DNA sequence: AAAAAAAGAGTTGACACCCGGGCGAATCCCTGCTATAATGGGAGCTGTCACGGATGC
């Protein structure tokens, strides 16, 4: 929960992209608050040391 | 003065067929997985009053 939450704000920058195709800002950025929840849980020391890399795929 | 049959019924085999139910095969929907670094948002009035009511000290 605290690895989700430091990370909240990494969504909002992805789902600003994506507006104005049938859903709202709100529904998108719990869609993404999934995504990265569905992501935190598999995250080892592989070749990318940063959350951010490997969350924004799962986030997209 | 008499007396039997094309229809009218009644069937009896003889196809023609027409969707139904399976056997296939060919092909749709779901779901997850991708590893360099991505880290707070874009309209909208604002050129009608007037009434009738709801909060505040």
């Amino acid at each position: 929960k605290e690895m989700v939450e430091a990370n909240l704000r990494l969504v909002i920058s992805i789902a600003k992209k994506y507006t104005n195709r049938g859903l709202q800002f709100l529904d998108l950025i719990q869609e993404g608050n999934i995504g990265l929840m569905k992501a935190v849980d598999k995250f080892e020391y592989r070749r990318g040391y940063k959350f951010s890399t490997y969350a924004t795929w799962w986030i997209r």
